[PDB]
C-alpha cells in the first residue's frame, strides 16, 4: 500500500510550480491572469519509426515470455503424475 | 467466538419491551397486570404451497452439492497415485 501510495506524490511536487510560500504569491498571481485570460515527463508522443522498433521489440520479448511460462507449466509435479 | 457470542445478544433487544428505565415502569405494571392475569421474526409456520416449493428447490441444491463433493474427491493427488 505505501509503494502504491508513493506515485500520487510524487506526481504532485514534480508538477507544482517553484516557489515556496514566501514568493508563492507572485506565482498566485501568474496563475490567475491566465484564470482571467502536463509535462513531458509522464505523457509523451513518440515517432513512427521510433516506436515501431519499440514495438517490434516488445512483441519479440512477449513470445518468449510465452514460452517460458508453458514450459514451466509441464515441470508441476501434479501435471506430471496426469502424464 | 465473539461471532458466536453475537446472537443471543441480539435476541434480548429485539425482544425486550420499548421503554427506556424513564418509561420503564409503566411496561413493568403493564407486565405485572397480565403476570396478576415470541415474534414472528425468529419463528414462523410457512404456507404448504410455499414451503412446498421451498423444499423441492432445497432438495435440488443439495444434489448439486453431492456433485461437487464427490467430484472434488477425484482429484486428490493421493487418490490419484491410489488409481
Amino acid at each position: 500500500i505505501w509503494k502504491f501510495q508513493r506515485h500520487d506524490l510524487i506526481e504532485e511536487y514534480h508538477g507544482r510550480p517553484a516557489a515556496p510560500p514566501p514568493f508563492i504569491l507572485l506565482s498566485h498571481l501568474q496563475l490567475f491572469i491566465k484564470r482571467v485570460v502536463r509535462h513531458k515527463q509522464l505523457k509523451n508522443k513518440l515517432e513512427k519509426n521510433e516506436e515501431a522498433a519499440l514495438l517490434s521489440w516488445e512483441i519479440y520479448l512477449k513470445e518468449n515470455y510465452l514460452q517460458n511460462r508453458q514450459f514451466q507449466q509441464k515441470q508441476r509435479p501434479e501435471q506430471k503424475i496426469e502424464d
